[PDB]
DNA sequence: ATTGTGACGCT
């Protein structure tokens, strides 16, 4: 009853760009706008692989992980972009450079959790707690939402639906009381309407946003209704949004252990999880696992929206599939030092501009045949910026996999590098 | 012959 608490302290958002890299080259080329196109890596094999795709191509089937060959045969007329090739290797630093970019109006607004390469988290608690204090007990007009779905809403054309939920909604809003959390969010939807405002206007790029009370809900909600729409998912819309929620859509339980949910409990939606204990579901999932599964099922999580606007690692990979496999030793020297001339090269940027250093060099490696994707992961000091001693250091590291009586083998299938563990500087 | 990352948990 009154104690059990309702996880609806916080407002939180996501906001995720629609088909990221598709808008960093269609804003640089302007061919390529309002129209199907897609982003691929390499050219050679089947036409490269596809990253990002464009809504207008989406609408012929086109996919990530498609070949460009392939995906022709769906959209004929579908227009492709291949990423920048740097030392025989992909190259994302434009989109990287596109993601601080966004990254650094978002911070204007709020503190933000870099999620990945287009996305982030917002706590927006204090600024509607402020924006709350600001209006004085004004009401909130539909104005201020031009592109918010309330999920659940209409209920009892697609814009025509947005605003009849919309309207359905605002009447239903008590907005004496600044403690109501259906409230809190809608000021939340206000400001995060404003914060992709910004985005476009100053840089060109549209984007998709969730607004709810905790990071899960908030993704869950910004993917509703993409593209350049935003979606607020309030505490009471849980139980019927769960009520036919594959498990599988939820953050963390798209693999393994989703699959496991749903095979040891013999469910399929999210909202079933509500029939077990606490303790039933920690005896299958473990402690940490069964008491996240317990609340979330009932639209409650608590992890924090973390102060980290700034990636942890930076790396640089390369797979070598098949023939194209590392079988000597001068191959192996001369793609470990192409991917350290890449990471030095990324890292000294880094310093300059984030007033930090890395320390640690994590070197991976597959070999053919291997089944697991990584086959090999070990680390060394990373004491100075410099390719010609990362790679020696990576080689010095990996160098006893070798069997060979010149050769190498088995041969490598993948080269991994990674800097870890950075220090203020 | 999805590839190239990046976060985080387990032991
Ligand atoms: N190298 C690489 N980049 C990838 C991969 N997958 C995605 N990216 C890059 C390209 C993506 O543009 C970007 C962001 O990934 P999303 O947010 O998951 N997809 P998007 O923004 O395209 O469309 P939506 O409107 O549905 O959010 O990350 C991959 O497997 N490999
Ligand atoms: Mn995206
Ligand atoms: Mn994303």
């Amino acid at each position: 009853g009154p104690h059990m608490a309702t996880g609806q302290d916080r407002v939180v958002a996501l906001v995720d760009m629609d088909c990221f890299f598709v808008q960093v080259e269609q804003r640089q080329n302007p061919h390529l706008r309002n129209k199907p196109c897609a982003v691929v890596q390499y050219k050679s094999w089947k036409g490269g692989g596809i990253i990002a795709v464009s809504y207008e191509a989406r609408a012929f089937g086109v996919t990530r992980s498609m070949w460009a060959d392939d995906a022709k045969k769906l959209c004929p007329d579908l227009l492709l972009a291949q990423v920048r090739e740097s030392r025989g290797k992909a190259n994302l630093t434009k989109y990287r450079e596109a993601s601080v970019e966004v990254m650094e109006i978002m911070s204007r607004f709020a503190v933000i959790e870099r999620a990945s390469i287009d996305e982030a988290y917002v706590d927006l608690t204090s600024a509607v707690q402020e924006r709350l204090q600001k209006l004085q007990g004004q009401p909130i007009s539909a104005d201020l939402l031009p592109s918010t779905y309330i999920e659940g809403l209409p209920q009892g054309q697609k814009e025509g639906m947005r605003k009849q939920g919309l309207f359905q909604w605002l009447d239903s809003l008590q907005i004496d009381n600044l403690t109501s959390p259906d409230l809190q969010l809608t000021v939340g939807a206000v400001i995060v309407e404003e914060m992709r405002a910004a985005i476009e206007r100053e840089t060109g790029f549209q984007c998709s946003a969730g607004i709810s009370h905790n990071k899960v809900l908030a993704k869950l909600a910004c993917g509703l209704n993409k593209p350049n729409r935003q979606t607020l998912v309030s505490h009471g819309s849980v139980p019927q949004l769960f009520s036919q929620m594959p498990i599988r859509k939820i953050r963390s339980l798209g693999g393994k252990l989703g699959a496991s949910v749903i095979e040891i409990l013999g469910i399929e939606y999210m909202g079933e999880l509500t029939q077990f204990t606490e303790s039933q579901l920690q005896s299958h999932f473990g402690e940490k696992n069964g008491s996240w599964l317990y609340a979330m099922c009932r639209g409650i999580e608590h992890d924090p929206v973390k102060p980290r606007q700034l990636p942890k690692t930076i790396g640089c990979s390369k797979n070598f599939p098949g023939k194209t496999a590392l079988a000597t030793r001068e191959q192996v020297q001369w793609w470990l030092l192409q991917l350290a001339q890449e990471l030095e090269e990324r890292l000294t940027k880094d310093r300059n501009d984030n007033d930090r250093v890395a320390t640690q060099l994590v070197v991976s490696i597959r070999v053919q045949g291997d089944k697991r994707l990584s086959s090999l992961r070990r680390c060394c000091a990373l004491t100075r910026y410099d390719a010609h001693k990362m790679s020696h250091d990576a080689f010095t590291v990996i160098k006893n996999c070798n069997t060979s009586g010149t050769e190498w083998s088995p041969p490598l299938t993948m080269l991994f590098l990674c800097a870890t563990k950075f220090s203020a500087s």
